[PDB]
């Protein structure tokens, strides 16, 4: 049933249980020849009164980061939220799908400098993406969250709020385009953010907080959105701290 469970797409996944359903899997144009180059472990996620507001994704691999950027380019995303550090191991938890200052090129896409101001619990990164059938790109701002522990689940709900507050705002002029959220598998930490994003918008636009029917919607769209059932209580924990300010 699932295209991600194809022998050709096996390697392209970081976690076996977390694969995108075929109804909302994010598709890319096939490359060079035909066959198997339209797959990326990612899926569109609805938000508060917005169909497909996010792209719940797994952190790339470089034997796959180009499919990560192609994904990003094809779907006009100007916001990248990374909820992890490249390392807590077994392996490369993710990226450096962005430059350590050089001008890294991934096939037809080129990313570049400008990106470094360090906020409280996250570093903001302004990149300049360009294709090869040319078009420089939407000063793609990358929000790297560092306020998330390698073990347990965060302290006080801020950082995530001053960061969620950062993402929803840049998305204004950027053209209200999908936000790429990703951790390592793109379910627990990615699903929480998405969940927190949604519930936080309904609250300040309807005063209601469906922190469950919501997490409920998230599941039906991607395996285990909001796994460890404490990271969640955290959703409610952060859903309280926002009301008191």
């Amino acid at each position: 049933m699932r295209t991600g469970n194809l022998p050709a797409n096996m390697k392209k996944n970081r976690v076996l249980q977390i694969i995108p359903y075929e109804f909302n899997r994010v598709i890319i144009p096939v490359k060079r020849g035909e066959e198997n180059t339209d797959y990326v472990n990612a899926s569109f996620i609805d938000g508060y009164r917005q169909k497909d507001s996010y792209i719940a994704s797994q952190g790339p691999l470089l034997h796959t980061i180009e499919d990560f950027w192609r994904m990003i380019w094809e779907w006009k995303s100007c916001s990248i939220v990374m909820l992890t550090e490249l390392e807590e191991r077994g392996q490369e938890k993710c990226a450096q799908y962005w430059p350590s200052d050089g001008l890294v090129s991934y096939g037809d896409i080129t990313v570049e400098l400008k990106k470094e101001e360090e906020c409280e619990s996250y570093t903001v990164r302004d990149l300049l993406v360009t294709n090869t059938r040319e078009n420089k790109s939407r000063q793609i701002r990358q929000f790297h969250f560092h306020g998330w522990p390698e073990v347990g689940i965060p302290s006080d709900g801020k950082g995530m709020i001053n960061i969620i507050a950062a993402v929803q705002k840049q998305q204004q002029q950027s053209g209200n385009h999908p936000i790429t959220v990703h951790c390592s598998a793109g379910a627990g930490r990615t699903g929480t953010f998405c969940a927190l994003s949604t519930v936080l918008e309904r609250v300040k636009a309807e005063g209601i907080l469906d922190v469950f029917q919501t997490v409920k919607s998230l599941r039906l769209q991607r395996p285990h959105m909001v796994q460890t059932l404490e990271q969640y209580e955290f959703c409610y924990k952060v859903v309280q701290e926002y009301i008191d300010a």
